[PDB]
């Protein structure tokens, strides 16, 4: 079997990608955030407490005849941003564009926190890191990808962000029309539960490539780019009035600037992400200070490989006995 999903910006900025999904009998879609950095699908429902809900569409299971409540289950997730959910799980069927999964757990929100309840384009996450990180107790549940491995053509899903343009998740196969060259293989630990693997350095601008191992995770649930405070600073040391902002909370820039590329390394390989790509436009409505889009990991405690530095390329998650990443341009 293979899927094929389009994934759309939720806004201007590219802050985050939403992707159909239908669950239940007969099929409620809901608009999910696919996210390779953590390991839950949750959903807005019918059971989220009312006053978290604003615009969001909700899964109601009572309406589903192939919906089934796990027994004593819970959840209880917080993100790398400080924003959290948590709930009660069903089982049901989801599709992911043709790709059908039973008895996948879906996690129903009881409570959100407020930016959730703040982003009406986002009904829940899809989660597709690796199952070990997914907060279901007593028994924690399989990702879709984990439950739909064994019957895709090939245990692979591929990540094709736009910049300010729609792009394409797939399950199962690779589309060879979808990149330029080849696709670089690099190796991935799963020590952590993510897709973690190691750079092989980085450039600025047409400055020349700086060899230095960067381990970090390849994320599509984070919007930046999060790398090591030496690396960065060299990235915005050649922006005229670039600076980092204490009140802000990362480095800003003249919106008058135009923005260097930033190319990192893939083994022998190079993906070269577009200064455009780097602008996160005012920091408040009017404000002429503009907030980058490669920021400091160094209060992160990992560097993330966000949707920055995967949009500018087209990304293969290689789910085989051991799991690799996949990195070609496009």
């Amino acid at each position: 079997s293979t899927g094929s999903a389009t994934t759309t910006p939720i806004d201007s900025l590219d802050d985050a990608y939403i992707t159909p999904v239908q669950i239940g009998t007969p099929a409620q879609t809901l608009n999910l955030d696919f996210d390779t950095g953590s390991s839950d699908l949750w959903v807005f429902s019918s059971e989220t407490t009312a006053s978290e809900v604003d615009g969001q569409t909700i899964y109601t299971p009572s309406k589903s005849t192939t919906a089934k409540l796990l027994s004593g289950a819970t959840w209880s997730i917080s993100y790398g941003d400080g924003s959290s959910s948590s709930g009660d799980v069903y089982t049901d069927t989801v599709s992911v564009g043709g790709l059908t999964v039973t008895g996948q757990a879906v996690e129903s929100a009881k409570k959100v926190s407020s930016s959730f309840t703040e982003d009406s384009t986002i009904d829940g996450l899809l989660g597709l890191a690796f199952s070990t990180l997914n907060t279901v107790s007593p028994t924690q549940q399989k990702t879709f990808f984990d439950n739909a491995k064994a019957s895709l053509d090939s245990p692979v899903f591929t990540a094709d962000l736009g910049y300010h343009a729609p792009g394409t998740y797939n399950f199962g196969f690779i589309d060879t029309t979808a990149y330029t060259g080849s696709i670089t293989y690099t190796a991935v630990s799963t020590k952590q539960g993510f897709w973690e693997w190691t750079s092989t350095g980085y450039a600025v601008g047409s400055g020349t490539f700086k060899s230095t191992s960067i381990d970090g995770i390849a994320d599509t649930g984070t919007t930046l780019l999060y790398l090591p405070a030496t690396v960065v600073s060299a990235y915005w040391a050649q922006v005229s009035g670039a600076k980092s902002s204490s009140s802000v909370g990362g480095y800003v820039f003249p919106c008058s600037a135009t923005l260097p590329s930033f190319t990192f390394g893939v083994g022998s390989a190079r993906i070269v992400i577009p200064g455009d790509y780097i602008d996160f436009g005012p920091i408040s409505t009017g404000s002429s200070s503009c907030f980058g889009g490669i920021q400091s990991s160094a209060g992160i405690g990992i560097n993330i490989f966000g949707d920055v530095a995967l949009k500018a390329a087209f990304v293969v998650f290689n789910g085989a006995t051991t799991p690799t990443l996949g990195f070609a341009s496009k």
